[PDB]
């Protein structure tokens, strides 16, 4: 019966724009909004002026600051940056009653990575040093939290989506969410807990087993659920497939939805498909069960997603009273992505100390009368491990 209220709805945000988390970094404290990233390891803060930008970390105004005299280059598929490398002091407001001296890279040029009208200032890297930059003697700074302090191993997500879409003072003023630091908060979920082991400590790596649509088995090798990896990344907006499994999941998809058809814009993620106010026909479109390794010798549990989980709200081009949206799974070339319109389905827990991620239902996901969010088992499964990619 953990309760964790200076912790409950400290995020805000959305799928498409990102869930944030407000901090403060140097003496005296400047705050930022910080983008919470499960699929990256810096913790990097805008340090100077950029159009997009509304603050920044000053770093000749803070007396605690320190200079690690070292640049760091940090590209993306889409965008990068480049900083300076520092250390400061750091605490999150609505977060536990500590302050830790955390590394920061601070971000003096970039090129497609700030977002117009995100609201959010920076980046905090949640997974392990493995994946940092430069390289892995940069402490991520959860790392440096539990070094420094007596938080436990442990944070807990709550991602909540709408289920509409949000203009930018709904999404200033609407509480987005919720980031427990060190701790479970059961206010947040229904049902039980069931808990996947992390592979291995670089990303948050997990091992899909099965996936259904609506029931039935996509039937492919397990091995290319896991292709190269499967993540749960909270700082990509998508579900992401490996190239051969979207294929299979869209023709799926498309074949349980088929009394109405779609533009090939609107499966490739990039056009949104619009209906009366209302009448959103949810029940065409099929549940999403992916299977995931459970804690026990060949057992394993499945998560379910609906409709409203992969359809992401988009406000209409014509503004219209319409109720849009866009498709929010799409192909990877790096592995299966559980991002944020995934994660809008659960509580989930990264339970480092025990080397396990944990999901239930989500106490603020969007569903309708006949169908909800699942998180069921256990299931009897076979050569679990064969479905690692090596
Ligand atoms: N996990 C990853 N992290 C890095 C840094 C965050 C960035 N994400 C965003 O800007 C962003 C933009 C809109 C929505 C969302 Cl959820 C995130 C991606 C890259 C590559 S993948």
């Amino acid at each position: 019966r953990g309760s964790f209220v200076e912790m409950v709805d400290n995020l805000r945000g959305k799928s498409g724009q990102g869930y944030y988390v407000e901090m403060t970094v140097g003496s005296p404290p400047q705050t930022l909004n910080i983008l919470v990233d499960t699929g990256s390891s810096n913790f990097a803060v805008g340090a100077a002026p950029h159009p997009f930008l509304h603050r920044y970390y000053q770093r000749q105004l803070s007396s605690t600051y320190r200079d690690l005299r070292k640049g760091v280059y940090v590209p993306y598929t889409q965008g990068k940056w480049e900083g300076e490398l520092g250390t400061d002091l750091v605490s999150i407001p609505h977060g536990p009653n500590v302050t830790v001296r955390a590394n920061i890279a601070a971000i003096t040029e970039s090129d497609k990575f700030f977002i117009n009208g995100s609201n959010w200032e920076g980046i905090l890297g949640l997974a392990y040093a493995e994946i940092a930059r430069p390289d892995d003697s940069l402490e991520p700074f959860f790392d440096s939290l539990v070094k420094q302090t007596h938080v436990p191993n442990l944070f807990s997500l709550q991602l909540c989506g709408a289920g509409f879409p949000l203009n930018q003072s709904e999404v200033l003023a609407s509480v987005g969410g919720s980031m427990i630091i060190g701790g479970i908060d059961h206010s947040l979920y229904t049902g039980s807990l069931w808990y996947t082991p992390i592979r291995r400590e670089w990303y948050y790596e997990v091992i899909i087993v099965r996936v259904e649509i609506n029931g039935q088995d996509l039937k492919m090798d397990c091995k290319e659920y896991n292709y190269d990896k499967s993540i749960v990344d909270s700082g990509t907006t998508n579900l992401r497939l490996p190239k051969k499994v979207f294929e299979a999941a869209v023709k799926s998809i498309k074949a349980a939805s088929s009394t109405e058809k779609f533009p090939d814009g609107f499966w490739l993620g990039e056009q949104l498909v619009c209906w009366q106010a209302g009448t959103t026909p949810w029940n065409i479109f099929p549940v999403i069960s992916l299977y995931l390794m459970g804690e026990v010798t060949n057992q394993s549990f499945r998560i379910t997603i609906l409709p409203q989980q992969y359809l992401r709200p988009v406000e209409d081009v014509a503004t219209s009273q319409d109720d849009c949206y866009k498709f929010a799974i799409s192909q990877s070339s790096t592995g299966t992505v559980m991002g944020a319109v995934i994660m809008e389905g659960f509580y989930v827990v990264f339970d480092r100390a025990r080397k396990r991620i944990g999901f239930a239902v989500s106490a603020c996901h969007v569903h309708d009368e006949f169908r909800t969010a699942a998180v069921e088992g256990p299931f009897v499964t076979l050569d679990m491990e064969d479905c690692g990619y090596n």
